């Protein structure tokens, strides 16, 4: 809870609205116009609120915008697998916290991850949604794991929409018949194997975020120690 005059609203980032600005003329902040329980290094941090109208919400500033906009921007073409797996390992870590706190995110995808400097990533759509959630409304941490498998394809394709060429109904139809996205060009099969574990039909058989985090943190020693950079990954 803070004074209204203590927030200088500078650049409008999107549409209520979202602004870049300064708090107490020193701290760069993100400002939402018309999360106290959750505290983790890989979750975007709430700084302050103004509870009465007009309502203002103040969070740490993530200077590269969404992961989605980062991968699709000027820097994305330079990202290679090591940086993309490192990003996914940070997302898995934030989701491991959510998982331990008995929460469920429900809209996990690159549009909803924010990126800072030093490639720091923090957690803040039928194609991203598990079949049991999309169809029967069973949203669990395991349906978030499914969304994470999909998010891994966004990372390995540097930000492409999943199920390229398919409309929502075709995706829902095909996935119901066992379809899964193939291995992305130049993505190691071991990483696609991980995707395929996240997309197991039985939700309880999908891995935990704690497991995902460990697999991705360790990836270039334990799983791909012979990794050589290619044309794009």
């Amino acid at each position: 809870e803070i004074p209204r005059e203590s927030l200088r609203l500078e650049v409008k980032l999107g549409q209520g609205e979202v602004w870049m600005g300064t708090w107490n003329g020193t701290t760069r902040v993100a400002i939402k116009t018309l999360m106290k329980k959750l505290r983790h290094e890989k979750l975007v941090q709430l700084y302050a609120v103004v509870s009465e109208e007009p309502i203002y919400i103040v969070t740490e500033y993530m200077n590269k915008g969404s992961l989605l906009d980062f991968l699709k921007g000027e820097t994305g073409k330079y990202l290679r697998l090591p940086q993309l797996v490192d990003m996914s390992a940070q997302i898995a870590s934030g989701m491991a916290y959510v998982e331990r706190m008995n929460y469920v995110h429900r809209d996990l995808r690159a549009a909803n991850i924010l990126v800072g400097e030093n490639l720091v990533c923090k957690v803040a759509p039928i194609k991203w949604t598990a079949p049991e959630a999309a169809l029967y409304g069973r949203f669990t941490i395991k349906s978030d794991v499914w969304s994470f498998g999909i998010l891994l394809t966004e990372l390995t394709t540097k930000g492409r929409v999943p199920y390229p060429g398919m409309v929502n109904r075709e995706v829902l139809d095909q996935v119901e018949r066992g379809y899964r996205m193939p291995c992305p060009p130049e993505c190691p099969e071991s990483l696609h194997d991980l995707m395929c574990q996240c997309w197991r039909k039985e939700p309880e058989e999908r891995p935990t975020f704690e497991y995902l985090q460990a697999f991705l943190e360790d990836y270039f020693t334990s799983t791909e120690p012979q990794y050589q950079p290619g044309e794009n990954l």
